[PDB]
């Protein structure tokens, strides 16, 4: 395993997770007018999504939905719609990124709101309530 | 501010640093033999520790060492030099990413050395013991 332990997964994809959403809530208050939108700070927070992205998945292991986890069991038992909805986040990252280098604030907005649909989509089905 | 409250920053560089020491760990286990070498998932890790370390001086926010964080008052009125050394710790994880591209070993343990002195160095001026 690339783990020590259980935990040391759980908080792997856990600060991944938490780092994501900082990164990803940042472009959401921009695109919201919440703060004042800057193109190039969005790009960064773009790019770090992708990079973000690519990392949760390992945490994953086998028997790892013990302990302080808000992982449902199912995902071990579901894992190949589990991964399917991961390389769904990296492709619309990935989509997200490519729009953060133009000024289009609607195509902005469409490729935000697809990265969202992956994070809700998921949770709805595999995080627990 | 990019955070809530100075506890959110101090999670978020935490987590950043955490997410760091798991892949920048792996290779050197695996340069020094404790596990299996793989060029592939060598690079996989050195692309993660280049995108990861332009993660956490953001939560190095003005009022941040209060509370449960073993950064030091001194990063704030050396912030000059701090930045520099993580700034260093940048150019280093690209020089170990470009490394990681070739399969000379030397070369690869010689730019991995330079990174852990980059992430050493700062600790112990930085870091609380
Ligand atoms: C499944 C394919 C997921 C996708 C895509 C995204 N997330 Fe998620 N997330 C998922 C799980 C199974 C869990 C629980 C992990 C655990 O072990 O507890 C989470 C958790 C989070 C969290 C909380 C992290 C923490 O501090 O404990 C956050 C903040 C979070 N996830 C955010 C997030 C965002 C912003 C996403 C899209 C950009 C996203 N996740 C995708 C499963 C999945
Ligand atoms: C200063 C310029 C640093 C460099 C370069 C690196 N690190 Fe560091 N690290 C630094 C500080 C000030 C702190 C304390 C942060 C806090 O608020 O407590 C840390 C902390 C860590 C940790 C512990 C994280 C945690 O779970 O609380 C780790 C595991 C860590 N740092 C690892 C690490 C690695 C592997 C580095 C090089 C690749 C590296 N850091 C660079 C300051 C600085």
């Amino acid at each position: 395993s690339n783990f020590k332990e259980a935990d040391d997964a759980i908080h792997y994809r856990q600060s991944a997770f938490s780092l994501m959403a900082h990164n990803f809530g940042d472009m959401g208050a921009m695109l919201k007018g919440k703060k004042p939108f800057d193109s190039e700070i969005f790009a960064m927070r773009a790019q770090n999504v992708a990079a973000l992205s690519k990392l949760p998945l390992e945490g994953f292991i086998p028997g790892s939905d013990q302990g302080e986890t808000e992982a449902l069991a199912k995902i071990w038992t579901e894992k190949s719609d589990f991964d399917a909805k991961m390389k769904t986040l990296q492709d619309n990252a990935a989509a997200l990124l490519l729009a953060s280098a133009s000024d289009d604030k609607k195509l902005l907005k469409q490729s935000f709101m697809q990265v969202a649909k992956s994070c809700k989509g998921c949770h709805d089905v595999y995080k627990k309530d």
